């Protein structure tokens, strides 16, 4: 290509104006094969300039000067200046050195993490550049490990400035797009490390139905297989591939019952102790792998070994798949050691994801993060988080930041995995976040005390959990459409604020705040409520424009940073004037695609929404007060229209256009009602409640209502009252 | 000592006195150069106020009106007039809210919650404006005292407080713009009426004298040392005081014993953010609660 | 020297740069031609306009192709170049390792404005004599960030007056000027008094300077240079000899508001000592806490 330049023992490939591959080869041969990370180096031709001398080369694009002075790559011989002024003297990359500015990415797991842990770098930087080292093995054409690259140094310099979305799109072009998820992945999952029987698991699935909680996925954790029944001469029962016949006497019939309830079924797989001589598949595996059965030779876990992988997929998983297991939960915690030097977690996710496509279209796994490019193998499984306010407070930041290395389908144990402390409000706050996260999978530890069942809790917590779990299914149309946008356009469902607002300092100062698809902005509450107010709070940054609480219609004039207060049953989620959000009208109804969609419109601006589905595209447009719905293909689907407060049209078939210029724009939300409710629940003096209600009702001028609350001795009560006055301004 | 002298100057009688200690002299030069200058300034102000005090004295003797009134004399039906115990009317034209608490060292300012009755009020010293009716915490450096006058207030001042003379040879008429007003200066041997009506300021007296009148309209000295009766039209003249948000903001941030990064962010954000409601939202997020109240006072006066 | 700069056309001609691709003359103090163009064609024109000496403010790391720290290359070559235009000329730059005392003055840089920073700085300054680096210039009052406290500013200036170099400097803040009249009348007068004292001390300082150059004696010595066998000479970290006739114990802690005085524990060696300012006498040998108003500094001289 004209986009390739060789100099001394180095090779430079200008992939985009903002992305340069940098290689070193001792042997004069450079690597064309794919790697664990890189799937594609075919990019459209771009313009750049070169200054090539006897001893030095300079490559010049719109955004970077890359310099190479010959010899081995050192911090002195290989370095780059960006053509940006985001910093005073952090604008230079030096080979092998770290600079300030990296917005971070993700890490393997939250196992044993109570609150924060360190993250790896991503490709996004406030200073406009990042280097992504390719240290992986080469692949063959069909995707097996081929050994060591002949490019013994192979780097990708990203110099996208603060065009983070383009950086991520081009990262997906280099490393491969995220595959499409199946719609079932986006519903509620039930999971618990608990020794259910077939009977008690079905009873619980039937109780969810009776309780009006919709589920898409039934997880069965490790007590599906033998555990205490494993003789100790074999080691533990952590790894298992044999049903516990007491609990599951007829596994296929049990899985058939979950399938009749329209559930997908996954089993926990702890692979590290392989297939030992007590296991039901051991005689077949022993025959295939020529094991010494009289010395009970184990088929040890070895995902570098083609014959082992084949026996694992065909003879260990295969029989369980025939019984109706839909996909695999790979729960790998036993380290990064293999003879090849490839992390066994990477070998599991890569080969198991590929194997899962044989039985079902667009199938998934559930496994931990295996490094850059491992987004090709959804879903992410963060693991054994400690049950704490601190863990919840980290998790939104964790989730949105992961988009910076393209890993956009994290599934967290909703409510936390293990250890930690009981607090029903923590459980409820965690579920609110989970509903507005990539995947909503309830899971817990082996404790008798950690079930995430809503009815574990009091009547208030129970009803709120059921409400949010129903909301998750209402959101599946929006989630599935965003999923197809991830797969086709390389846009994350969960974005940090700085993707949309890269030049706004406040977009970097609200770590737990994020965009959720294109129409919603979420600010989860991740701190225990103030008992004096009976409300939790978070500081929300409202960008320029008019924003509405998604639930209440409470309005906010951006741009402003404002502390917002919500009761434990309520979550801060916001939509702009002109937002159009589809919702399943029948979230409890078992059906492949919604028979009815609610179009929820926020007045005050034009807008539009494209609902992508398996077999259709439906465009909702709101222009000069006219709402129009059209689709590629016709269907019997019935559309409901909600304009602000009011249901305008109920269950109307086919394409149509309705004029909403006539209709009531304003939500009911009003200062006086909200004021009365905040004062009423507060655990403060009745004399203070009486004085605040009286004075805020009597005082007419907005500035004097604010002066009145400014004298209040309760500082947090001032901030709560200020939120209502700001919304009522 | 300095706060006490500020109160004393706006009290019925200003008598410095102390115990038999070697350490309790009320001499201004007992103290450091800052305290000394402020004490001298307030002690000079007391003599500037003698014309106003002597006139109120004759009103006590003849009409049975106190020089110092609780707020509830003027505002008997306002609950807030019973909730500001140290706040008072001082004659008919001034409202005083002495600071009687040690300064907050983080702000380098003391404070008191002031109730502003209905109407437009001005700091007597600075011209900082306040829209009543409101209860508002006000902050002052140790050298400054909260004293307020309504639009239309007319306060006479001795122009020569150090000059030993039985009656002032020169009076300053200090006028607060925005309303009509009047003031009757009662003296041993004279009555002098100052009237401010539809922007016309008039001075007349029972008896003639060689007294020279100076007129200060808001900020500006309009007429210097003019003899006898007269009338001058101030509709032409600049109504507004110099007091401005930006200057006062810079001064409060500059003296505060807070982080320079906080000072820089507040100055930048309050200068950039245009909408009053969003300037108030910005200060509402400040972690320093008393700094919020100080910044709120300036934003309220600048509204 | 990048393509927008006033000297770039001359530097581009000297270094054979590609001006139509706006090739920068990148910083490269290993390169003889770069150094020559930097001194003659970049600094030279500014020197002709009357610039007397160079403040090298290098913060961009220790990387060069040679393995020599670019800060060392700057101090070594710029000090040598500064002698061409003026006799006994200086630079102002950070410490570049042992031997870099040959290139005065030291420039310590971007200290945080705090009592903690001031409390470190006397110990920092006297201890530097132990590697022969005896001309540290600190940003007097602190450089950046930190907190406002007029008394910290005044204490810092008192130290600076009794330090190798008294250079007032500050951050880009609207709130960090070291002008004395930034402060109240008490702080202002005391700062003016100490700034006048610095000029009163120039004869003593210049004489000590010639003693550094000719006899290898530091202006600022730790107590243990004079009193190596006295345990207390190792236990008063901020106390130092200042030339041969003065012993300084700066106050580097906020005053006790009950006393309206700051304090420091002073070790008085054997002999009769006098406060330099007041004449208050002290009989050594003794360790004694001394108290001073914010406007006063503990500085002592022996009988004789």
């Amino acid at each position: 290509n004209n986009n390739i330049i060789k100099f001394d023992k180095a090779r430079f490939t200008v992939l985009t104006e903002h992305l340069i591959r940098i290689e070193y080869s001792e042997t004069g041969e450079f690597e064309e094969r794919m790697t664990q990370m890189v799937q594609n180096r075919e990019f459209s031709e771009v313009n750049f300039d070169i200054i090539e001398k006897e001893e030095t080369i300079e490559i010049i694009t719109s955004t970077v000067h890359l310099y190479y002075n010959g010899g081995e790559f050192t911090n002195a011989s290989l370095f780059a200046d960006v053509k940006f002024n985001f910093s005073v003297y952090s604008n230079r990359w030096y080979f092998g050195e770290k600079s300030d500015g990296n917005l971070k990415g993700t890490t393997r797991t939250l196992d044993m993490i109570d609150g924060e842990c360190p993250l790896e770098d991503g490709i996004m930087s406030k200073n406009g550049f990042a280097v992504l080292a390719d240290k992986g093995k080469v692949l063959t054409e069909v995707g097996d490990i081929a050994g060591n690259s002949v490019s013994t140094i192979d780097l990708y310099l990203f110099a996208y400035g603060r065009d983070y979305r383009q950086a991520l799109k081009d990262f997906y072009q280099l490393t491969g797009n995220t595959p499409k998820l199946p719609r079932f992945a986006l519903g509620n999952w039930w999971s618990r490390y608990y020794d259910y029987s077939d009977k008690s698991y079905l009873a619980l699935m039937d109780k969810f139905t009776d309780k009006k909680v919709p589920l898409s996925v039934s997880v069965i954790d490790m007590d599906w297989h033998k555990v205490s029944e494993v003789p100790s001469r074999f080691g533990s029962g952590w790894t298992g591939y044999s049903w516990n016949k007491k609990l599951f006497p007829n596994p296929e019939n049990f899985i058939d019952e979950l399938h009749q309830r329209k559930l997908k079924v996954t089993l926990n797989d702890h692979p590290a102790d392989g297939i030992r001589a007590f296991e039901d598949p051991y005689p077949q595996v022993a025959q295939t792998l020529d094991l010494n059965t009289e010395l009970e030779e184990a088929a040890k876990f070895d995902f570098d070994n083609l014959k082992f992988r084949k026996a694992y997929f065909e003879e260990v998983h295969g029989p369980l798949e025939k019984e109706g297991v839909d996909f695999w939960w790979i729960d790998w915690q036993q380290g990064a050691i293999s003879k090849s030097g490839v992390d066994p977690l990477w070998l599991l996710n890569h080969y198991q994801y590929q194997n899962a496509q044989k039985k079902h279209k667009n199938n998934i796994i559930l496994s931990r993060y295996a490094g850059p490019g491992s987004h090709r193998y959804p879903l992410g499984f963060s693991g054994d988080s400690v049950i704490s306010w601190a863990s919840l407070d980290f998790q939104p930041y964790f989730t949105s930041t992961a988009s910076n290395i393209g890993y956009t389908w994290w599934s967290h144990d909703i409510g936390g995995h293990m250890q930690g402390y009981k607090d029903a409000e923590l459980s409820l706050r965690w579920l609110q976040f989970g509903v507005f996260s990539p995947i909503n999978r309830l899971h817990s530890s082996k404790s008798e005390f950690t079930s995430k069942e809503p009815w574990h809790f009091d009547a208030v917590i129970e009803q709120s959990m059921i409400d949010f779990l129903q909301l998750r299914h209402q959101l599946i149309p929006y989630l599935y459409s965003a999923n197809l946008i991830t797969a086709s356009e390389g846009r994350a469902l969960v974005e940090p604020l700085y993707y949309e607002y890269p030049m706004e300092e406040e977009a970097y100062q609200h770590r737990n705040q994020y965009l959720f698809g294109e129409q919603l902005m979420v600010a989860p509450i991740t701190e225990k409520m103030n008992s004096l107010l009976q409300m939790g709070s978070v500081e929300v940054w409202f960008p320029e424009g008019t924003w509405y609480d998604f639930f209440s219609g409470q309005p906010y004039d951006g741009k402003v940073s404002l502390k917002v207060y919500r009761e434990i049953t309520e979550m801060p989620v916001f939509a702009k004037a002109g937002a159009i959000i589809p919702l399943d009208k029948n979230p409890l109804k078992k059906e492949e695609i919604p028979s009815e969609i609610i179009w929820k419109i926020f007045p005050g601006a034009d807008g539009e929404y494209l609902l992508l589905e398996e077999d259709n595209e439906t465009k909702a447009e709101f222009v000069n007060g006219i709402f129009t719905v059209t689709s590629k293909k016709e269907s019997s689907r019935k559309h409901t229209i909600i304009y602000g407060e009011h249901e305008i049209v109920s269950a109307k078939r086919g394409e149509f256009s309705i004029d909403l210029n006539g209709k009531e724009e304003n939500f009911d939300w009003n200062f006086s009602t909200a004021l009365f409710r905040r004062l009423d629940i507060a655990e403060i003096s009745y004399e203070q409640k009486d004085e605040i209600l009286q004075q805020l009702s009597l005082i007419e001028e907005h500035e004097k209502q604010v002066a009145f609350i400014k004298t209040n001795e309760n500082q947090e009560l001032q901030n709560s009252l200020f939120e209502l006055l700001y919304s009522g301004k």
